[PDB]
């Protein structure tokens, strides 16, 4: 009767948000972005992307940690895998690069749950939680994982971003604010048994 | 790197859809429905509901089995738990009542995965994949489970319903056609590794 995965959440006030050098995108525009996606596809095939969902609470309400690029777009911490790179080892690496500490102290990332899969059929924005009818060579595969945090940690946040804590209700049905992946996190996280430490 | 649950899907042509006596709803209208929900709440508290997701394929495309009530509403097989009734034992019972055989041959239901949770804060239609801000006494809790089918089976379908197989793309972003629970099944099923037998 208890088939649900059990997850420890801690207070947002348990975590320290420091700063480090800016981290700039590989692509200076959307047009550059899909161009580099075409070049790499012809050379090494489908892009493989990994993204981590980090969760906290304040006063027993779960929030998702989102990365805000100035006052423009919201992102989940993650990035592109190299060819032959392990998914889980890759997401740990990408999250050490983004939020890992100035003082070189190892973060202990715990990743044991897949929460979703998304596919990009063309060199265009549209993405789906399945492979569409007729598509044999999708251009990107995005994998999402749940990241269990330690009781406390310090995260060094590149100066050009801010780390914000979004409650679920703000995400729910906000595809325009957030896009179709982040706006379905409430549905995707509903199977978990959160403990509010 | 393989953290995904593995699920066996079979061809739709592997299953037989026979018929049995009509099964009528406890409530003859929406108004009757919320009235009986008020009466039962005051007596035994929050309504507890369970619903099963049954999946097949044809030519390697996953479909969800939906129950259609004439040409009106689409439903997942499930129903209301009695007080002190186990969730999993309840969903098996409710699914034997709905699709179990005229000839009294035991179906073998395999249920090992929670796929979601929904909450109804008032005696009204709106439901959310979380408990909203300020709500201490929600009126209904709905639990969704993945039901692994056997290679073949015969299902006896009450004469007043039809069992239809909906592909994911038809569900995706169709809240008006289907409502907010069924229309988010593609996001919810994306974590599984389907084998297409
Ligand atoms: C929309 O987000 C993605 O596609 C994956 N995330 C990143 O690339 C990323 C970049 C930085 C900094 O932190 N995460
Ligand atoms: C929208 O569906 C529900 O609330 C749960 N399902 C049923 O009550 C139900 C009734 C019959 C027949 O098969 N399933
Ligand atoms: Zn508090
Ligand atoms: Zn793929
Ligand atoms: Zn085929
Ligand atoms: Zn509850």
């Amino acid at each position: 009767s208890m088939l649900e995965r059990t997850i420890n959440l801690y207070p947002l006030t348990n975590y320290t948000f420091g700063t480090k050098e800016p981290l700039y995108e590989k692509d200076s525009s959307v047009a550059a972005r899909f161009q580099r996606m075409r070049e790499e596809f012809d050379k090494i095939g489908m892009r493989r992307t990994v993204e981590g969902v980090l969760i906290v609470h304040e006063h027993r309400l779960p929030h998702v940690l989102l990365l805000q690029l100035g006052t423009t777009f919201f992102k989940l911490p993650g990035g592109e895998l190299n060819p032959g790179e392990d998914e889980v080892e890759g997401l740990k690496r990408l999250m050490t690069e983004i939020l890992g500490r100035q003082d070189g102290v190892l973060q202990d990332w715990v990743i044991d749950d897949c929460i979703g899969n998304w596919w990009r059929p063309n060199f265009e924005p549209p993405q789906y939680p399945y492979i569409p009818a007729h598509i044999t060579k999708p251009k990107e595969h995005k994998k999402l994982f749940l990241v269990q945090l330690q009781e406390k940690a310090l995260f060094a946040v590149p100066k050009n971003y801010k780390l914000v804590a979004a409650p679920l209700f703000e995400l729910y049905d906000n595809a325009p604010g957030y896009g179709p992946i982040i706006s379905s996190l409430p549905q995707l996280l509903s199977r978990f048994n959160f403990i509010y430490n």
